[PDB]
């Protein structure tokens, strides 16, 4: 089973979007440093926002807490992809984290969803990461 690795505040719409996947998950905490072994996908939300054409440059996107986690070079050496929560409302900055993550951590952005999504969201990144996870059967060392 792939990697999964989210981040989610007291609103906890993250949290629930991860428990309706029922696929196992690593909790990047409010506070404190963690550590994972093994390659996977982000799943985050985005903060910050406001700015009705955005930059992906322009901080407060990415939670802090997946800033700090991603500092670690282990920790980021094993991203694998990224999907991205966010309000539609946002428009220009709907789920920005994403792209973000994506474009500054070179990883594919593999899928958005608003607040603790859909059952058709769920259901599509079920189906999403163990695609991605299969394609890395493709990319397996030489034996000779
Ligand atoms: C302070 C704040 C800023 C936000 N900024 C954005 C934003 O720029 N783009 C977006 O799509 N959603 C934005 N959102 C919506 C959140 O990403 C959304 O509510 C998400 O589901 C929260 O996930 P969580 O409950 O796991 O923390 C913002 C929400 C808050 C509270
Ligand atoms: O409340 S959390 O996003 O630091
Ligand atoms: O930073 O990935
Ligand atoms: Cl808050």
């Amino acid at each position: 089973v792939g990697g999964l690795v989210y981040f989610s505040s007291v609103s906890e719409y993250t949290h629930r979007f991860v428990e309706k996947l029922g696929l196992p998950a690593t909790r990047i905490p409010l506070h404190g440093r963690i550590e994972v072994d093994e390659p996977y996908v982000l799943i985050l939300p985005t903060y910050g926002g406001g700015r009705a054409t955005p930059d992906i440059n322009h901080g407060g996107y990415v939670p802090k807490q997946v800033i700090a986690f991603l500092n670690n070079e282990h920790n980021r050496s094993l991203l694998r992809g990224v999907i991205a929560a966010g309000n539609t409302n946002f428009g220009a900055e709907f789920a920005y984290a994403g792209n973000v993550v994506s474009r500054k951590c070179g990883v594919p952005y593999l899928y958005r969803f608003e607040l603790m999504g859909t059952p058709d969201d769920v259901e599509a990144v079920r189906a999403g990461l163990a695609d991605f996870w299969k394609e890395q059967t493709c990319h397996l060392p030489s034996q000779l």
